[PDB]
């Protein structure tokens, strides 16, 4: 496995969690216990909090306001599920404003997410701070989501799980979310999720890497799939 980390001069770590054991792979293992903004990985929590507190539904359509967004791809209507996969920040900023600065702070504290700090602006905190979370915190969190063990209603955790559904290989399923924290120095890269393996075993993962400005968008996922293949968690079909 070991070549395919530095072959690109990457400052990165890959974490796996099986519900008893934490495993660390990569060029820089100490990133695993290091705190970073969640960026768009926070969308997982955001949806959970919104659904649980009746501020949104899995079926509701978030319509485009007509004004151009960061990507032309985002210039359309989205469900929270669609917006999750496209990582459509404007939709989730809206969800967060429905939630509110007091409720969002209370809920994050309630579920112990990262350092539990959001500050004054409810639609910015995951994008620039002060909310921070380690990769180990991220894997445990999604693993808990996978098992329906988070402090949310079971139906809520299920609905979000479905939002995360990325690919099926045979009897195995991949659930994942991406993050790119551009508004921070240095930039940070996330690929987070779990695989529901055929044998019924769940393995949760997190990739956390330094982002050297504008490198390729697909890199985070490609590495994680490669590592997942190398680990025998999610073999290439």
């Amino acid at each position: 496995v070991q070549a395919l980390f530095n072959e690109i001069s990457a400052d990165a770590v890959f974490v796996t969690y099986d519900g008893q054991n934490i495993k660390k792979y990569g060029t820089h293992l100490d990133r695993a216990k290091t705190a970073y903004i969640p960026a768009s990985t926070f969308k997982i929590a955001n949806a959970l909090i919104g659904l649980e507190n009746h501020k949104a539904t899995s079926t509701e359509i978030f319509k485009w306001d007509g004004k151009p967004r960061f990507f032309k791809a985002w210039d359309k209507d989205f469900t929270l599920g669609e917006a999750m996969q496209a990582s459509t920040v404007p939709v989730y900023q809206e969800l967060a404003r429905r939630i509110g600065p007091s409720l969002m702070q209370s809920e994050l504290q309630r579920i112990g997410y990262g350092n539990m700090q959001i500050g004054t602006e409810v639609d910015q905190f995951w994008l620039k701070g002060p909310l921070t979370i380690t990769p180990i915190q991220e894997v445990k969190f999604v693993y808990d989501l996978a098992q329906g063990q988070l402090p949310f209603k079971p139906e809520v955790q299920q609905q979000v799980k479905e939002m995360l559904y990325v690919e099926r290989r045979g009897e195995n399923r991949l659930y994942a979310k991406s993050g790119w924290g551009m508004a921070v120095d240095p930039q940070v890269g996330w690929y987070v999720g779990f695989v529901e393996k055929a044998d019924g075993q769940v393995v949760a993962f997190a990739l956390n890497m330094q982002m050297k400005a504008g490198d390729d968008i697909a890199l985070r996922k490609q590495l994680s799939l490669d590592v997942l293949d190398k680990l025998g968690v999610f073999h290439y079909l």
